[PDB]
């Protein structure tokens, strides 16, 4: 659908700009104002989230511990029951996201880049297979920029 397209457009780029510092000039395409708003949403939430909540950040990436693609795989468990457990909200979602980018800086500087990519489809996958009908509900990426209107 386009929902997870976008999605994924929206996750991936900030994943990427997190991890490596550089901005995409290539246009989102579709939804460009809404999705170049969601970024910018998630720049600015996302900073605040990886900052106030940096400690218990630190903490759970040293319990990854993050060697190689392997650990990346094994991540992905922890990250669908950890998201998955309790009521979601667009707090819980930028959580999961803010996170993405914070385990893709790590993979900057263990230089295992290659595997932000994939991270990036794997956050996608349990944000908008697993919470479709919250998504829709609360009016998609639509609804996430009008709750933070950054
Ligand atoms: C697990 C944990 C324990 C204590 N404090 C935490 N933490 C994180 C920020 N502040 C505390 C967290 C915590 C740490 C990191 C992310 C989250 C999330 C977002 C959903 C799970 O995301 C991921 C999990 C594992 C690997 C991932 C790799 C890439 C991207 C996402 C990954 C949550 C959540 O959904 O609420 N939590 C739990 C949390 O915030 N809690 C705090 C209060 N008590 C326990 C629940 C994560
Ligand atoms: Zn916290
Ligand atoms: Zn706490």
């Amino acid at each position: 659908s386009e929902l997870y397209r976008q999605s994924l457009e929206i996750i991936s780029r900030y994943l990427r700009e997190q991890a490596t510092g550089a901005k995409d000039t290539k246009p989102m395409g579709r939804s460009g104002a809404t999705s170049r708003k969601a970024l910018e949403t998630l720049r600015r939430v996302g900073d605040g989230v990886q900052r106030n909540h940096e400690t218990a950040f630190q903490g759970m990436l040293r319990k990854l511990d993050i060697k190689n693609e392997d650990d990346v795989k094994s991540l992905s468990r922890v990250m669908i029951h950890v998201f998955s457990d309790g009521v979601t909200n667009w707090g819980r979602i930028v959580t999961l996201i803010s996170f993405g980018a914070f385990v893709a800086k790590h993979l900057k500087t263990i230089n295992q880049e290659s595997c932000i990519e994939p991270l990036a489809e794997s956050i996608t996958d349990v944000l908008v297979r697993t919470k479709r009908d919250w998504l829709v509900k609360q009016r998609g990426w639509d609804g996430f920029v009008e709750f933070f209107h950054v």
